[PDB]
């Protein structure tokens, strides 16, 4: 009967009254850590009316179909979600989704559901405010010392991506991360008996991380926020507590796997409103103390961040440069002219792989945009390293790096990897973050991948290796769905440049996006400077390199086939066939140019082959004819698979003559255009 | 000096020689792996003219850029791969490629060289040997009885899907399985102390594996032996040996990330050959010692073999039924006449969920084909659970199901689950094997996925929730890139059945694959049966459900779609358009059609408007015109969201509308047509 069980109740109550009126959603983790968020939420600092403070604590869902509990907490709270949002959750438009989505609810920081995402996503918080605070902080000068809060369920425990994630934060020392585990012995299959039954804080203690086991969870809120205090002075360990929780606390079906994923019964709901002293016949109710006690902890978090203001400004008279190099970054805008420092090439250059191509761009603009931090998983330090002039970001505890070290040695976690740089992105402050792998094995990492394509987060993937131009190492490394299935995903600018300029071209998109996730895909042998491209031309997605107005073919290609399409232009002149070469770094990029620029490039009347040593999926957006790659590749000396699948100027221009002859006497319109 | 000696020495130097003949691969494993090697290979039962004895032990090089060393034993004992192949490793066409692939290596039993994919595999031969020997053993009648070996290094320790398949082998007290960890402390990285520094041991303690540490794996063959016997004595545990190994042990760069990596230095080589007694100016040398050392132990183990075979033949006469079984399985042949157990829908019955319709197909087919087990992971039991008189796959000992049960409670898991399906086809005995889970996140497993394919397995993934069908859950769930990915991938079968016959025409083709996997797609929401629908139709893949011989147009459909463009062919009718209908539930099987079916299922002049509610990837193989979802889906309810995209009757029938407008006085081929 105190405000805080009061305020227990009301939140419960919320959710699960959110969850009957939607006919749908998960009432039973919301009734179990209720307690938890409450005493969570008290111990954080953030400014429901200003969501991007740069200081405020984060807190991350990652059982995220847990989010009536979230949104019951931002409601209570006073973020810009209301009572009337929580009526409509799980409806179509609402600010109340089935799962949180950053860009559609005010406080929710990454998007959570599918399991395992937030608890790495919070790891990519923990290691940005870190490498955050190293940059910027001075003595008397806390610019940055927020704390990352991640409520996680057995299934995020299970997923391999946590693991990765965990063992890795463990490794770097990140004490202001602190995770809860709710632990209630549930998940959809029934008990954890059936499947999970390993001892989770002996391979928590194994990674590193400190422990704070609270035993009665459902009503304990004073060992809760002592576990808070607890992990906080623990600052080389980020910290798991261990919350013993009833699944559905409360409910006549408390403790089962039924009050796990559906609505619970109206009968049930009313004793849960009498139990706590509530009306039964209200829905939801929200008790004006309880609003009371929660404006009263907003209105100290808005005078903590009215001080941090005045810090700052202290801080720019004291530190002036890394001042307006911070005021630069939290207004979201890259250095004046940083692009002036993307290489350039001529023709006259010599032949060069796009991977070092793209290590020559990292090795230029990272001394010169310090908001660039990056990594690599399962790549060898010969195919990506920090650039000079830097450090790797380790604990300086262990010798090897600090904390604003800007090169992230992730291991071999691709997955991990992908989520972290999610969660870098989210951390705001203009982080413009990369992470280096095989392309092949960007697959791995689809999970996170497709939620920085939802999140609109401007993360990198550096992924070379591209095609069977890797060679020796084989068809369980080569690349053939891979294009394919990010170009399907909506959001994914998939670039894949020829030559230096374009390689160039591709980073200045990568690193002024704010909503786009990139990834470059890079090869790893030579290809030559082309005759027509410039940075100005590859920005715009597709161009015409070689213009032929008298043009029999067009040949669409990308990456290292431009020049194997240049090569066929040659063959077919002497067979008297006149050809055009149209690039196409990024598809994305292309297609968002105007329909008269679009149309400039893959005109009506003449047809149009694509090139590309890859799935020929999506490819007839842009051709008549397609010439890929849909079969796995082989192990052998790269220009020898080239020449056994015919990828070469003689069999491009072969399949060229073919289409010139199945197009005479047919009339043949742009693959730009459409019915409807 | 000892024969042991001189065959591990033999080991290292042909690996190293390989190495050195590609100028490509990995030297370092091989030199630290090969005492190991040599200890494991002489403790396995195999038959190196039989592969595929039921009863052998299996070894697996998780670690498959360490392949020389595995080539190299396949050589030594006189599988179907000689020196002459080792000169050509890496070489294309060879039979010795960069990783191994169990297609054209004699002796691999699974594909490996993605990190972590092969002790996954290993769980799964493990799995299905106590499945099968529970299945079959009987008193005096050991049937099955064999162990599973793994080797893997660091970089597998850090793949979270080799975390997910440790966690699932400890609760499931696999003993048979024994996995070797190559601890040399040195990955591409450099050190492991860069970012590995968890306490491996610890880890896999917390997960219930028994462990065994050997300190000196580069020299004591004796204490690796040892270890093999204690494993076998700890019959309710996987065992994890700890191998303290020198990477590149005896070369001048031992100890290095260097010798991981790439060829050694010829200088390096002769000083590892004179060191061990070799002659430096020969390469690829088999002492004959070597030879006879291994002839005896192959000899002993066929009499081995030639013992199980009269056995087998005492176990057909004391046990007939399961004999006669066992042998069927052995012969790689079904059931006769299973498929008779398909259930058959007619257009009066019900509508149905397609994933209900296979929740009844797999009860009707589980209790009539033995071979087939299988389960799920990240999904409720009301969306799968066992086949009614079955019982779980679990150790006795937990109460909670037998080692003769049939379905695997995979957790969430989902990657895992994919790489222990690798493993449980690979295991043979005519396992056909399934895991179920959400569409979308069958791509968390994208990685075994694709391996699946590349291996040649017969897999199946139960695939619910397809589409923006799912409703409530909303973006982060609805699948959008998911099929065009896997349709992508060579060698998936990808099946969107539309209702209960062509859900048991996937499930026909499921089952009887034996190189396909498969991926059946699978509604939430009730769709109608079809008038026109049948197995035999619908086993060809594609079908001509509605015709038209006056067509204006063709609507191709899968899936839910299917019911809607009949719908929308009403429409049409009113608005004057006569339309045919096709089914297209499997676009693989469609297209291993001859060319004439093909053509009459998608004829020349008429303009064909593809319907599918995902992205349009791939759908102009079969159609002028694509009417899909490019962008991510919505939380609501589903009704309201196929409103909202204009998935609707009329919404399909504009769109065919403008189609026939759009190709109005134009002649029109079969989008099967192409120049080349």
């Amino acid at each position: 009967s105190s405000v805080d069980q009061k305020a227990i109740s009301t939140i419960r109550l919320l959710a699960v009254d959110a969850v009957a009126a939607a006919n749908s959603g998960h009432p039973g983790a919301p009734l179990g850590l209720a307690p938890a968020a409450h005493a969570v939420f008290k111990k954080m600092r953030f400014n429901p009316k200003d969501t991007k403070w740069i200081n405020r604590d984060r807190f991350v869902l990652s059982n995220g179909h847990a989010c009536a509990l979230l949104y019951s907490m931002l409601v209570l709270y006073g973020y810009d979600l209301t009572v009337e949002d929580l009526k409509k959750f799980r409806q179509l438009g609402s600010k109340t989704p089935g799962h949180p989505e950053n860009t559609d609810v005010p406080g929710a920081e990454v998007t959570t559901g599918p399991l395992g995402q937030g608890i790495c996503n919070g790891v990519g918080i923990a290691l940005a405010q870190a490498q955050f605070a190293a940059t910027y902080n001075k003595p008397d000068f806390p610019i940055s010392d927020s704390y990352t809060y991640v409520f996680l369920g057995d299934g995020c425990l299970m997923e391999g991506v946590s693991s990765e994630a965990s063992s890795l934060a463990g490794h770097l020392q990140l004490g202001n991360l602190i995770a809860f585990w709710d632990d209630n012995k549930i998940s959809i299959d029934g008990s954890t008996e059936v499947a999970f039954t390993e001892d989770v804080i002996a391979r928590y203690k194994s990674y590193g991380w400190h422990i704070v086991e609270v035993s009665d969870a459902d009503t304990d809120i004073t060992a809760i926020a002592a576990a808070i205090d607890e992990a906080k002075k623990v600052t080389n360990k980020p910290t798991l507590v261990r919350l013993t929780t009833t699944i559905g606390f409360g409910s006549l079906a408390q403790g089962t796997h039924g009050v796990h994923g559906a609505p619970l019964k109206a009968d049930d709901i009313k004793q849960l409103k009498t139990k706590w002293g509530f009306n039964p016949e209200e829905s939801f109710a929200v008790p004006a103390e309880v609003t009371a006690s929660y404006n009263e902890h907003v209105a100290e978090n808005q005078k903590i961040q009215q001080q941090w203001n005045e810090l700052f400004a202290a801080y720019k008279q004291k530190y002036p440069e890394l001042g307006a190099e911070l005021q630069r970054r939290l207004d979201g805008k890259l250095p004046e002219n940083w692009d002036k420092a993307l290489p350039v090439y001529t023709p006259a250059d010599a032949a060069v792989a796009t991977r070092k191509l793209s290590e020559i761009v990292l090795s230029k603009i990272i001394p010169e945009v310090p908001e660039i931090i990056g990594g690599s998983a399962d790549l060898t330090p010969s195919n990506l390293t920090k650039a000079k002039g830097t450090v790797d970001f380790q604990p300086a505890a262990t010798g090897l790096g600090d904390y604003s070290g800007r090169y992230i040695r992730y291991g071999v976690r691709e997955h991990a990897m992908g989520a972290i740089m999610n969660g870098i992105a989210a951390f705001g402050a203009n982080y413009k973050n990369y992470g280096g792998t095989f392309l092949n094995f960007v697959s791995y990492a689809a999970g996170a991948v497709r939620l920085s394509a939802l999140s609109e987060f401007p993360i990198t993937w550096v992924a070379t290796h591209d095609s069977i131009g890797l060679g020796e190492d084989g068809p369980t490394h080569q690349p053939i769905e891979t294009l394919a299935h990010f170009r399907a995903t909506p959001n994914i600018s998939v670039w894949r440049p020829a030559d230096g300029n374009e390689t160039s071209a591709a980073y200045k998109s990568a690193i002024e996006s704010t909503h786009t996730p990139h990834i470059l895909a890079l090869t790893r042998q030579n290809l030559p400077q082309l005759e027509g491209s410039s940075i100005e031309k590859a920005s715009k997605g597709g161009y015409t390199l070689v213009q032929q107005d008298k043009a029999d073919i067009i040949i669409v290609a990308t990456g290292s086939e431009v020049s194997l399409a240049v090569d066929a232009l040659k063959v077919l002149e002497g067979q008297g066939i006149k050809a055009g070469v149209v690039s196409l770094p990024d598809q994305l990029t292309f297609d968002k140019q105007s329909e008269e620029y679009k149309l400039s490039v893959l005109p009506d009347g003449v047809p149009i082959l694509s090139v590309e040593v890859m799935s020929t999926f999506g490819w007839s957006k842009y051709s008549h004819q397609q010439f890929g790659l849909n079969r796995f590749g082989a192990s052998g000396k790269a220009p020898e698979i080239f020449k056994l699948f015919e990828f070469t100027p003689e069999g491009v221009a072969e399949r060229a003559a073919k289409t010139v002859a199945f197009y005479k006497g047919k009339d043949v319109v742009s693959p730009l255009r459409s019915a409807f």
